[PDB]
């Protein structure tokens, strides 16, 4: 249901359909967000699963502080899926030091 950083490498069983709501730390002021290989927020496979996105801004609205990136993600085929991001500045791409993600959905 409710995945973060915390569940990194985790295995989620979930149904076809059954949304998964991932949220992880992301400070736009870095220019850094978290994305799928290419540097985008698009599913790598739609017919795997499908992803929506969205930056919510940290409460404080302090200058330079981070908030929340939020993926649903959901799952359209039966298998175990996984959902790799990767933070990075999308003009760079990832590197050795990239801070990754993954979270694996057993879907059915």
């Amino acid at each position: 249901h409710k995945v973060t950083k915390a569940h990194n490498g985790a295995t989620l069983t979930v149904a076809v359909g059954e949304l998964v709501e991932i949220q992880l730390p992301s400070n736009p002021t870095t220019g850094f967000a978290w994305y799928f290989e290419g540097g985008t927020k698009e599913s790598p496979n739609e017919s795997m699963f499908t992803v929506e996105n969205k930056y919510f801004p940290p409460d404080s609205k302090l200058l330079g502080a981070g908030g929340t990136e939020h993926f649903h993600v959901t799952v359209k085929a039966a298998g175990t899926h996984a959902v790799n991001l990767t933070y990075m500045r999308p003009w760079t791409g990832p590197s050795h030091d990239s801070e990754r993600f993954i979270v694996y959905l057993k879907a059915n």
